[PDB]
């Protein structure tokens, strides 16, 4: 609800790749608690994260991150020998940095943004099978003073599924009118998609919010995305539109018909959702 | 011309009608339905009540992008805001100005290039309705936005422009110096790239740069997918002159198969060099 | 670093379309030196370029440019009769302009940006055969004060290939840690792609670098593009990540599996690449 602090901490987490039911694989922070999508990793600009990574599987797996600073030995590719053999262990190091003026007078961009990590080694040296099986997760890097949300939810279009779930099964998210909700939106696989939210909109820039009246960024409620794109935004749940079962879906028509649909359930402060009949 | 501040309450009648050969269109008067539907233009703060009547024998709905509306004007079967055959229904669209919220952040205004379309014909995503022609443009202006001399709507709907047969345009005319506004909407199954000859715009809300500090990329080509919408303004023939200036989808098989048209920019006498 | 001057020069260049091996076709500034992609053309806003064009092929060809100012007679299309006949010649003229205030108070965008040129006429009236055969290349228009790079490399996604090369053959690019490297990224053909670089990122705006702390442009390392899109950016090779063989690839999974992959080789000051097996 406040603002992101300045970074600079050194953080440590243990991560596991495990098989799940149905031929799927997931990352998790504790043995037996892997999920799809993987756990959310949140860092402030300047932080260093060491991932003590254990592969509990019987096939090689890796961890590759978009956006952040990492040396070649934390690449997560077979090519640079930064994959993890079955039963093996590896320490991955992710660094982040603040923006700032260089000596040549140019502006060096910071790490802040909506990013993601995924496998690069299962199935093919591009991770095609590992990604398909669920080896993916979100990474948020915040800049000093960024508005922090009340809740963050992660939406992944993975080929024809949302979060590797069966068609027509959400996921659904709940909020109360006035909550500041953050959506992390990641795409993977073979297909392009368009992400659409009923009754809400956002700015097409780093944070999803206009910086002020001078920000010329387009305001949208529909965004085309391709494999390994990531973006995020913050909305005020129900702002100007009120409570109800607000649909989000891919707007590619056949994807919508296949079941790439979910609900943003926005409740009144008394817990009620007007008009909501879940048999409809 | 500059857009004024909004705040007016407006009313319109809208109808859904069957058209020739399987098509469906929206109209503001009975018998006047078109594809694309009629252009709805609002200034931030305006409120629009759409008194809607379904004259067809199947259910139909009206759902809008970008604008403020309560759940009862969602236009989805899921929330029971569709319209039965022969039935009527008032949809209410609101708009708002930008402004600082109490928490200190900036609330985006409604201004932008938007669209409305059906959400229940064929499927509960409106696949059949959109295919048949139930879509149209919506422009919300901010106080002080530059107003054009004309506005043209280009809809890439699957493999057609505005549901027209291949190789039939549409073509639009202007005169050298005209301030021409383009609304560009995409629907259906396919991604597209929209491409203009002789002209370019900025990839931001209005299609024009705000000034020398605007870092937005200036482009003559834009990828777009189903339900994307954007717009821009150009001075017809600026720095390039009169002529028949192609626009087309730049996916090669789409241009070859007929997603092509002309922007006919005339000299003041009415002639178009080379055409 | 270097900075771009103001423009306003009138330049003249000769350009040829020639046949190459394997049914391919390319542009070149000297007979017998056509290449795919075609030669890089760099202008400063305000420059005028006259292209004295010669078609050495047996089919009509044309030169169509994006983003720049040109009259209908340099449009490069059959419908405007601005193609070039077999063995014919034609002068194409491209102009550019600075940004400025129109008399009505609105701001006129400048010509600066990452653009490209290509055929519009070989095979179909959209140039489908010409583009597939290799008739395409980069144009960079710079604005006064834009920072200049140490090196510019052009990557073109054309259908399922990079730069019409066979699958998995790169191209690979070399730099030394700290080099200011400029990438021009053009897409052509039938398919959408996503372009991804390992270890590096850029700003999604005109130059690929933030203007400063007020610039809200998304910073990205992955970008969707479709036929005839062009963008570009500059990076500092290895900045914050070090030397290594840094993969770039289309991130559409089947495309990377089929060979839309290449290497950005960032060398230590002593010319070696840690962990890289030549
Ligand atoms: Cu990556
Ligand atoms: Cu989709
Ligand atoms: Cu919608
Ligand atoms: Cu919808
Ligand atoms: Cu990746
Ligand atoms: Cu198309
Ligand atoms: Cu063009
Ligand atoms: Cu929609
Ligand atoms: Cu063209
Ligand atoms: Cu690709
Ligand atoms: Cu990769
Ligand atoms: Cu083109
Ligand atoms: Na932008």
């Amino acid at each position: 609800a406040g603002a992101a602090p300045a970074g600079g901490e050194v953080r440590r987490v243990t991560m596991y790749a495990e098989r799940l039911a149905g031929g799927q694989m997931g990352y998790g922070l504790e043995k037996g608690k892997a999920s799809i999508p993987g756990p959310l990793i949140e860092l402030n600009e300047g932080d260093t994260l060491h991932v003590e990574f254990e592969n509990t599987m019987d096939v090689p797996v890796s961890l590759h991150v978009h956006g952040l600073d990492y040396e070649i030995s934390s690449d997560g590719t077979k090519q640079n020998k930064s994959h993890v053999e079955p039963g093996g262990t590896r320490t991955y190091t992710w660094r982040t940095h603040e923006p700032g003026r260089r000596a040549d007078g140019t502006w060096r961009a910071g790490s802040a943004g909506y990013w993601h990590y995924h496998d690069h080694v299962v199935g093919t040296e591009a991770g095609t099978g590992g990604i398909r099986n669920g080896l993916y997760g979100p990474v948020i890097v915040r800049r000093k003073g960024d508005v922090l949300p009340d809740a963050t939810h992660t939406i992944v279009f993975n080929d024809g599924t949302i979060n590797n779930r069966p068609a027509h099964t959400g996921p659904n998210f709940e909020a109360t009118v006035g909550d500041r909700v953050e959506i992390v939106m990641i795409t993977h696989g073979e297909y392009y998609h368009t992400f659409h939210m009923h009754g809400h909109r956002w700015a097409d820039n780093r944070t999803g919010m206009l910086t002020g009246p001078d920000d010329p960024s387009q305001v949208i409620d529909n965004k085309i995305c391709g494999p390994a794109d990531s973006f995020g935004f913050q909305i005020i749940a129900g702002e100007g539109v009120g409570a109800g079962a607000w649909m989000y879906h891919c707007h590619v028509q056949s994807h919508s018909d296949m079941g790439m649909v979910g609900l943003f359930l926005v409740k009144k402060p008394d817990g009620t959702i007007p008009g909501y009949d879940p048999q409809e």
